[PDB]
């Protein structure tokens, strides 16, 4: 896909001009990189929320897995990004999608600290006993970190 390519790019720099134009030519709002990552994987991650958002509108899949097994909801749990998060779970993120290790988003935000994204996926019901691979679970992330205020809530 030519155009799958440069919807990619342009949703990684957050190209807003650029995405709407490729959109309408006709690019394919679901191309993947190398990596299994999608438009909205790719601005999830880096923090893109209008580009986020017009990925949305334009049907992109709010729970589309790359290769780890990750959605753009762990992407944007994991880098701080409490509006994404925000929007991608109004649009029907999945709160408790597991990745390749077991990972859910509830995990990765507790092991960044990040407590509003934390509360806000409690509130869309993040599974509170789900354990990783290795037997974690969000609470004993926040152990682990020394994170009392995590702790708390978790």
């Amino acid at each position: 896909s030519d155009l799958g390519k440069k919807l990619l790019e342009a949703a990684r720099a957050g190209q807003d001009d650029e995405v709407r134009i490729l959109m309408a030519n006709g690019a394919d709002v679901n191309a993947e990189d190398t990596y299994g990552d999608t438009p909205l994987h790719l601005a999830a991650r880096v923090g893109h929320l209008e580009i986020v958002e017009v990925l949305l509108k334009n049907g992109a899949d709010v729970n589309a897995l790359d290769f780890s097994g990750s959605t753009p909801l762990h992407l944007a749990a994991k880098r701080g990004h409490l509006e994404i998060v925000e929007v991608l779970l109004k649009y029907g993120a999945d709160v408790n999608a597991d990745d390749t290790i077991g990972s859910t988003p509830l995990h990765l935000a507790a092991d960044t600290g990040h407590l509003e994204i934390v509360e806000v996926l409690l509130k869309y019901g993040a599974d509170v006993n789900a354990q990783d691979k290795f037997g974690k679970t969000a609470f004993d992330i926040s152990i682990d970190n020394g994170n009392e205020d995590l702790a708390e809530i978790l």
